[PDB]
């Protein structure tokens, strides 16, 4: 059974200066293979914490993470205006990678392209141009985010040899490939329906692309 992460507060209210804690409980033991992300409207998720309690490069000391096993916590000590955003936990213990549903608090580069209007039933090809690091040394992941909804992992690919892993839910709907020469990863989706309309992100450890919007209509 897929690992389910539960963040019990879709919304949390706070005031500038306050301390806030958001929790995430895993349906299964995930060791400390948990990451926390911040995401603001119209922007891509930003990595805050990984391995449950390690702060990512450039994240203010205001953010701390803790926990192991099934219970994890993200704490922001002295809330600032710029911290008002959605927060998501994610586990990377085993496939399929999964995310919590989100809590709304109130030189590496990946450039995506390809998103547009597409006719139902047809196919679309999304691209993700990687730069600023060695393309063949990091797994590239693709994630789907339907407007106003949460994150769903589609699958990943190792560029050196194109080994792939797919979320069973997407096993034939999508195919992942790369072009080593231009450092770009691609994802093609077939038999499109409105359930496929969404923003699609490519991401490697630590960095997400800006997202590309696919609209089936």
């Amino acid at each position: 059974k897929d690992i389910v992460l539960t963040q019990s507060h879709k919304f949390m209210s706070t005031s500038v200066g306050d301390r806030v804690s958001i929790t995430c409980k895993a349906s299964q033991d995930v060791g400390t293979a948990v990451a926390w992300y911040q995401q603001k409207p119209g922007q891509s998720p930003k990595l805050l914490i990984y391995w449950a309690s390690t702060r990512h490069t450039g994240v203010p000391d205001r953010f701390t993470g803790s926990g192991s096993g099934t219970d994890f916590t993200l704490t922001i000590s002295n809330v600032q205006s710029e911290d008002l955003a959605d927060y998501f936990c994610q586990q990377y213990s085993s496939y399929p990678l999964t995310f919590g549903a989100g809590t709304k608090l109130e030189q590496v580069q990946l450039q995506e392209s390809g998103g547009e209007l597409v006719r139902p039933g047809a196919s679309v090809k999304l691209s993700c141009k990687a730069s600023g690091y060695t393309f063949t040394s990091y797994w590239i992941n693709w994630v789907k985010q339907r407007p106003g909804q949460g994150l769903e992992w589609i699958g990943n690919i190792y560029p050196s040899d194109s080994y792939t892993n797919y979320n069973q839910k997407f096993k034939d709907k999508a195919t992942l490939t790369v072009d080593k020469s231009s450092s770009t990863a691609y994802m093609q989706l077939s038999s499109l329906t409105s359930e496929d309309s969404a923003v699609y992100f490519c991401a490697r450890w630590g960095y997400w692309g800006q997202g590309t919007l696919v609209t089936v209509s």
